[PDB]
């Protein structure tokens, strides 16, 4: 079947605006050729991509345009002047911290994988490598082969 | 001393659990020692602080208390088994960034105390110069002495 761009896209589009917050169309097409030079041969992304998608893309990723007002004797192109920003930033390390303390008020160590478990089946089970990592190191300490919350273990 | 003992305090807890996210009482107070000998002698936090007063501070300021069940033949003492945890990061990051984009909705380029201004009218006077930095750094590039948004110049 055909392999579709979306998600392809965004994951461009995420890293990109997390990365630099404020960019134009211009600069996201430039960006975005950088991005294709890093890709296998056959890759969805080297055909059928049009600039529309690519707004699209950013509008759908929590993004706005911010319509600047270019002033009348500027020599910047179209795209130059399409200007995209972050909007909301959608960190949610508050959210999985709260859900690993609500853990540790039943259980005093436990295992990775059940915490992984518990933030998979309470935030999403897209939940990132990263950010299981982030809020272990904020919140624990490991010891035998167990977590532990930060200052709790007794060695 | 020459500020209020509370004030003072909160600020201490609000910066040191932002830093490590989960402490015990016995931590909390070792750091708590550690910060006094930075101060200078008159320094209102040399006034008696009563654990319980430390306690209802870090409560005050939205940190939760965490009833990690301890095992019974612990030897934890009574103040490592109070266990304290940051619940929200208070990361407005993205609320300054909207203000200052629609600030660039309505101009091209501003004076960098424009976007201060703006800022301190629409969140309040407590945003740390970090956090107006961060925005700047986040958003905008400086040229000439103005401010705009980034790739916006036609340099």
């Amino acid at each position: 079947a055909p392999t579709p761009v979306a998600r392809e896209l965004k994951a461009f589009v995420e890293a990109t605006f997390q990365r630099q917050f404020v960019l134009t169309l211009s600069e996201l097409k430039r960006l975005f050729n950088l991005h294709l030079a890093s890709l296998p041969p056959g890759h969805t992304l080297f055909s059928g991509i049009s600039d529309r998608m690519l707004q699209d893309t950013v509008l759908a990723a929590g993004c706005k345009q911010i319509l600047v007002p270019f002033p009348p004797q500027t020599a910047a192109s179209p795209d130059e002047q399409k200007v995209f920003a972050l909007w909301e930033s959608g960190d949610m390390s508050d959210q999985h911290r709260q859900v690993l303390l609500e853990i540790f008020s039943k259980n005093y160590r436990v295992r990775r994988n059940m915490i992984q478990s518990r933030l998979t089946q309470e935030c999403g089970e897209d939940l990132s490598k990263q950010e299981v990592d982030k809020v272990l190191k904020d919140c624990c300490v490991s010891y035998g082969g167990m977590w532990y919350l930060k200052g709790t273990v007794q060695s």
